């Protein structure tokens, strides 16, 4: 027997002791070693209800996350508070690893293996386990990267798909891949993106089919975003260490439903912090060629309001809450108390 309940995790990682990587080091003195041999049991014909959207194992993904950057990314000048915090600013060898997040004594993870498990409500096919799968702590907005793919069909997650302040997260049954580079040799912050329009352009159809199910059969229009700031108007992340911010203007036209798509991209030193902080500079690009290529495995999207007397529903890019990428991950598992 047991019940819902909330206790410290901890993590347990493959890192390596001799790299300088900063994902590696930060494991190494913050995580235990993997299990080669891992337990798990299916829990015989039990429910269980899930709330991806209230799970207390994200908050403390974004934990360790903050302070992982805290102590592997700290920019030149922080400006938080109104005080400017100054300190030295050096390149990094930056790699996401995937991180495992473990129960203590007395406790267990319970994991959803329901097919199309949309995040909340009852679930059919339940595992236990002492520990969810490696999880790349991937910083990104708009695009999901390196995460894992739906097993079936495309699901679509939220906490309220009624209420469009509510972020929608789309998961992704199949990855399309996102080539990101910056030239090695007249701008040295001019990169850019290119994805197959094919591959895109067909599951994005198939993530606008998979949305009329949700909102009775209504068209569905993808649209960039209307404002805001940078990081969330553009597709945001972290290669090698440097910040990217692509234009997915090309992406999101409700047109193309061939060739390969190039968006424009640009490395910024001045970000506005994800951890909610303030304002953070970094140093200037590495030389070299900066390539990233990253699997797209979901969408974070914003619905337009006011569109209830229309046949028409609009999407858009968004993102900015970094504890939705960890539910896009952690949405199957729940840590429960046993006696
Ligand atoms: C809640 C809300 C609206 C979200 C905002 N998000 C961000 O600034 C953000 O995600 N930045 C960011 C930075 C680097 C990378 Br790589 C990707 C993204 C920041 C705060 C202050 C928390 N307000
Ligand atoms: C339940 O989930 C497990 C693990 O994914 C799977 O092996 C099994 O086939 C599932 N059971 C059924 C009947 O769907
Ligand atoms: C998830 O499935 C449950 C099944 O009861 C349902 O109640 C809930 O509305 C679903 N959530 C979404 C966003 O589809
Ligand atoms: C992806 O999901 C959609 C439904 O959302 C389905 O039609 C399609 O067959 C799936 N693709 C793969 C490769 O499983
Ligand atoms: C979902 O959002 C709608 C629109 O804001 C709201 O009326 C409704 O109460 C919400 N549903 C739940 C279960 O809170
Ligand atoms: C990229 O996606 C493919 C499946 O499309 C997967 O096999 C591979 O492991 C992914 N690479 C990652 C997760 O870095
Ligand atoms: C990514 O794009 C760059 C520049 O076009 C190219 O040199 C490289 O081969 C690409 N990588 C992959 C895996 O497609
Ligand atoms: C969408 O249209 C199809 C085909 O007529 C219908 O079977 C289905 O019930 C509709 N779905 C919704 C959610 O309205
Ligand atoms: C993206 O590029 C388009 C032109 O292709 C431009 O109109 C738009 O302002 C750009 N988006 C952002 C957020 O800069
Ligand atoms: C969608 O693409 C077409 C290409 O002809 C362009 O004219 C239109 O302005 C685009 N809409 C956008 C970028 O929102
Ligand atoms: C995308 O993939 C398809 C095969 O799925 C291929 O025919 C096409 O040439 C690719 N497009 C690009 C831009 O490479
Ligand atoms: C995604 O995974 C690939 C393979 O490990 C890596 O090269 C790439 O840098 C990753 N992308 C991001 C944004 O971390």
């Amino acid at each position: 027997v047991w019940k819902d309940a909330d206790t410290t995790l901890f993590c347990a990682s493959d890192a390596k002791a001799h790299e300088t990587e900063v994902h590696n080091v930060w494991a190494t003195h913050a995580c235990v070693p993997t299990d080669p041999n891992p337990q798990e049991i299916h829990l015989e014909n039990v429910t269980e209800n899930f709330n991806m959207w209230k799970n207390n194992m994200v908050e403390q993904m974004q934990e360790d996350v903050i302070s992982l950057w805290d102590q592997s990314l700290q920019p030149c000048v922080k400006l938080t508070g109104g005080s400017v915090i100054k300190q030295a600013c050096p390149k990094i060898s930056f790699d996401p690893i995937p991180i495992h997040y473990c129960t203590p004594a007395g406790y267990v993870i319970l994991k959803c293996n329901d097919k199309n498990f949309n995040g909340t409500g009852p679930c059919k096919n339940v595992s236990s386990v002492q520990c969810t799968h490696g999880i790349k702590p991937v910083v990104s907005t708009q695009l999901l990267l390196n995460g894992s793919l739906a097993e079936e069909e495309i699901i679509i997650r939220s906490e309220n798909l009624t209420n469009n302040a509510k972020t929608i997260i789309v998961h992704l049954n199949k990855s399309v891949e996102i080539n990101c580079t910056r030239p090695s040799n007249g701008d040295i912050r001019k990169a850019y993106c290119e994805i197959n329009g094919t591959k895109w352009n067909k599951v994005l159809k198939q993530v606008t089919e998979k949305l009329k199910e949700h909102f009775n059969n209504k068209t569905i229009i993808f649209q960039p975003p209307s404002g805001g700031d940078l990081e969330i108007t553009m597709h945001s992340f972290n290669c090698r260490g440097e910040f990217f911010y692509c234009n997915t203007t090309q992406l999101f036209n409700n047109t193309c439903i061939n060739g390969t798509i190039t968006l424009p991209c640009k490395i910024k030193q001045i970000i506005n912090m994800w951890q909610g902080t303030g304002q953070a500079m970094y140093a200037p690009p590495i030389d070299g060629k900066i390539n990233c290529v990253s699997n797209i495995t979901g969408i974070l999207l914003t619905r337009d309001g006011g569109a209830n007397n229309t046949s028409n529903e609009t999407f858009r890019p968004g993102g900015g809450n970094i504890k939705d990428n960890w539910r896009s991950e952690l949405y199957k598992y729940k840590v429960v108390q046993i006696e």
